[PDB]
């Protein structure tokens, strides 16, 4: 077993390589976007794994996609989010945020001024998102067609993902970890798919990727390399955003590029929830290759295909999503090989501490 072994990832130690992955989970305050002190008990009582990567978390107003989801732009989220991280830390454990920027997965009736999400081109998402009704509960909504970026909105867009991770030092995150993934904005831009633009963002691989090494390198320069991940899904399909008849390619070029700022990780996103064909070896060497930080995996890992990859020496660790969700103390049930919890997939997203704060640890 190599899963219960520590791990250096950039700025702090993780104690194993059993992660908590990003998990949007819709229950923040609103108005304001407000994580809360219920929030907070769920991440304290998953503290004991290698790194909590929290929940997908806005960088700005327009960031907002999802009604439910927490900000890190406002005095009140910076406050909110103190607590979280003070709670984890008590605990002896290490959390990271989650950064993003929505893009088209969005609604203009949560957007400022009720007006069309952001992207970098005109063309619908043709998606749902999760909005809520009239009682607070959580509703699936058609997405928004959005409007295209203007260039000279551009520096904006990085200025607050540069501000986002100012926020998140004085909240007291460990990490951060950009969300390139799921075709939200980053792979928006990423994305041939979903980005026609004709000016040095889109087009070829290098101006298609420009935007998210902007903002790795504002970031970088904000706080330290050794704070910033990354998560990509560059290979397969996501939310309707593929990755383009050159994915393979692509995907080696952003690598190694983000290689050359020195982060402290790389975070791949394999398979959505519904699948996907399976990494190669050969694609995960090529990987390494290029990469010198740590690389973690995830999507339907079990332990066993875990610490086979990670015994084989391709990646470093593996974010769990689901059994986090169910098994505050995976770590421990992993370490022993006891039974999990079972899933309660219908309170994943929205409501309160039923489905949330309510799955037991082996012992109380
Ligand atoms: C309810 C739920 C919410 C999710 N939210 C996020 C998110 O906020 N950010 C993200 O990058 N991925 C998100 N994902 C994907 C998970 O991070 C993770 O990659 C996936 O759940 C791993 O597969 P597993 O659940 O089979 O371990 C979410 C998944 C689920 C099931």
């Amino acid at each position: 077993e190599k899963l219960f072994t520590p791990l250096k990832v950039g700025a702090v130690t993780a104690p194993n390589r059993v992660f908590m992955a990003p998990l949007t989970r819709l229950r923040s305050i609103e108005p304001g976007d407000i994580p809360t002190p219920l929030m907070g008990e769920y991440y304290r009582q998953r503290a004991s794994a290698g790194l909590i990567i929290s929940e997908a978390t806005q960088i700005s107003a327009q960031a907002k996609g999802y009604a439910g989801a927490p900000g890190l732009h406002s005095p009140e989220q910076i406050a909110a989010w103190k607590k979280i991280t003070a709670g984890v830390h008590a605990e002896d454990g290490r959390i990271a945020v989650q950064l993003w920027h929505t893009g088209r997965i969005s609604h203009s009736s949560i957007q400022p001024g009720g007006q069309a999400p952001v992207s970098a081109s005109a063309l619908n998402a043709n998606t749902r998102t999760s909005l809520r009704d009239e009682n607070g509960n959580a509703i699936r909504v058609d997405t928004t067609t959005p409007r295209a970026l203007e260039l000279d909105e551009i520096p904006g867009i990085v200025n607050d993902f540069r501000q986002a991770v100012a926020n998140a030092r004085e909240a007291g995150f460990d990490l951060v970890e950009l969300h390139s993934a799921h075709g939200y904005l980053l792979h928006q831009f990423l994305s041939p798919s979903s980005n026609q633009r004709t000016d040095q963002y889109g087009g070829s691989v290098e101006n298609r990727a420009r935007l998210v090494l902007e903002v790795v390198d504002a970031v970088c320069n904000e706080w330290s390399a050794d704070r910033i991940g990354i998560r990509v899904s560059p290979i397969g399909t996501f939310q309707n955003v593929d990755n383009g008849p050159n994915e393979e390619a692509d995907a080696l070029y952003l690598i190694e590029e983000l290689a050359k700022r020195g982060i402290a990780y790389l975070h791949m996103s394999e398979t959505d929830l519904a699948g996907g064909k399976p990494y190669s070896e050969a694609f995960r060497q090529k990987v390494r290759e290029r990469f010198h930080g740590v690389i973690i995996g995830a999507g339907a890992y079990t332990a066993e295909k875990a610490e086979d990859l990670i015994g084989k020496g391709l990646i470093d660790a593996v974010a769990f999503g689901r059994d986090y969700i169910a098994n505050p103390d995976l770590v421990a049930r992993l370490q022993k090989k006891a039974e999990l919890n079972p899933q309660r997939p219908e309170s994943f997203y929205g409501g309160g501490a039923e489905g949330y704060t309510d799955y037991p640890s082996l012992h109380h």
